[PDB]
């Protein structure tokens, strides 16, 4: 009965030729936002494990809330434009970098549609 609370920060890494790098179901790199911690700070070390950059700068992209019937997740989707490293898939999981105006929204879980769809516009 108990009601879960989660939350994620998740990256959205572009470069200047507007290519955002997504992982392996299609995903941006991220993970859960420890109870001690902001949501950058949660980005920077999630980004750093999964694909091995290190954040340099970010803005706030989209903030996302679901409500489940047993469950409450927020999703923070950052904008990350500079930073340290090139990105890989550091835990063993594919990546690469995808045009950014060509992102299929089905392609990704429909929790990232909204995020997926202003993306396309950009
Ligand atoms: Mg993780």
């Amino acid at each position: 009965h108990h009601m879960k609370k989660l939350q994620i920060a998740v990256g959205i890494i572009r470069n200047p030729q507007g290519e955002i790098f997504i992982t392996q179901k299609l995903e941006f790199p991220g993970g859960k936002i420890e109870s001690d911690e902001t949501p950058e700070q949660a980005l920077i070390r999630e980004l750093q494990e999964e694909v091995g950059i290190t954040v340099t700068t970010s803005s706030l992209f989209d903030k996302l809330e679901y409500q489940f019937p047993d469950r409450h997740i927020t999703l923070w989707f950052f904008l990350v434009e500079s930073w340290q490293g090139e990105p890989w898939g550091k835990e063993g999981q594919p990546g690469r970098w995808m045009a950014g105006p060509t992102l299929d929204p089905a392609a990704f879980p429909p929790a990232n549609e909204p995020v997926i769809s202003k993306l396309i516009a950009q």
